[PDB]
């Protein structure tokens, strides 16, 4: 096994595609690995509004610029999509419409617009938020399946439910587990199961001076508590510091890349690497849902000597 280090260093890839005629941005990425392809779903805005979409399944990286891109019909922004083992289906979980989260299921992930109809996942609220729960992951271990999210306030959130109940609605109550500023713990928390290391990695994003970034934290189990691993913009799990992107500043809301798909969220800390949104720095201000974002890939070094 590998370790995750101390000090995170990455390269990245140019902007991965650009958004479809019509559209502005690609966002809030979720990736999946699917029949030997990658299988992305992600938000998108337009002129006017957010949606969601998927890309065709694409063999490479170099494959992402020209797949095809197809919104879906009944939105499901910022989608969260992984196979629940003990019920063999497919899961989307997406913020918004007829509940604050929302699970749809397919026995076909790749059917953009196939998925069941949605159903409320949870129906709660929080204080001192004014965005509400937003940027939910779904996570399992043998015991219990866990829903994390934010608020843009600072916080992070977690409920959960016993395995064999999923899915279902998670209900109304949910329990703070990380609190600091609104700018320290932002938005778009992923957790996963970091394989051969017997532990847990969270990643939350924060807003930084010179742009977004990445913290991390590491908990002994889904329900234990977290503590810091690489917090600060000047060392962070992943930011305009330790990149390597040229074009962004940013390092924004996507996924960690998964081992495979399943509820438990494995990465391969041998093999991390980040689908992110990026922007580029040069294009001057403008409103923030207008934001020209775009995927890109972060891949960590090697080892080396100095
Ligand atoms: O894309 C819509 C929202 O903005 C941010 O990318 C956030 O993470 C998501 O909820
Ligand atoms: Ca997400």
């Amino acid at each position: 096994s590998c370790a995750l280090p101390t000090t995170y260093r990455w390269t990245s890839s140019a902007p991965l595609a650009q958004p479809k005629d019509g559209w502005v941005s690609l966002k809030d990425f979720t990736h999946v690995p699917y029949n030997g392809q990658h299988l992305v779903y992600a938000s998108y805005h337009d002129s006017t509004k957010y949606g969601s979409m998927a890309f065709s399944p694409f063999k490479h990286w170099a494959d992402m610029a020209t797949a095809t891109q197809t919104g879906m019909t009944q939105a499901a922004v910022a989608p969260t999509v992984f196979y629940f083992t003990p019920k063999k289906l497919w899961f989307l979980v997406s913020q918004w419409g007829s509940a604050p989260f929302t699970y749809r299921t397919s026995t076909d992930p790749t059917k953009v617009n196939g998925w069941s109809a949605p159903q409320p996942l949870f129906t709660g609220k929080v204080a001192d938020s004014g965005t509400g729960p937003i940027d939910q992951t779904v996570i399992a271990d043998d015991r219990k399946v866990y829903l994390f999210f934010v608020a843009d306030n600072g916080k992070v959130y977690r409920t959960s439910m016993a395995i064999g109940d999923f899915p279902a609605n998670f209900g109304t109550a949910s329990e703070v587990i990380l609190s600091d500023t609104q700018a320290k713990l932002f938005e778009a928390v992923q957790v996963y199961t970091v394989a051969g290391q017997n532990q847990y990695l969270m990643i939350v994003e924060a807003q930084g001076t010179n742009g977004r970034y990445f913290r991390s934290f590491t908990a002994n189990s889904l329900d234990g508590e977290w503590k810091v691993q690489a917090g600060s913009e000047s060392a962070p799990f992943a930011g305009k510091a330790n990149s390597g992107a040229s074009w962004t500043n940013d390092v924004s809301h996507g996924d960690l890349i998964r081992s495979n798909p399943d509820q438990t969220m494995t990465i391969d800390p041998c093999r991390l690497q980040l689908l992110y949104q990026g922007r580029d720095k040069n294009k001057v201000p403008s409103s923030y849902d207008l934001a020209p974002y775009r995927p890109g890939l972060l891949t960590l070094y090697g080892l080396g000597l100095e």
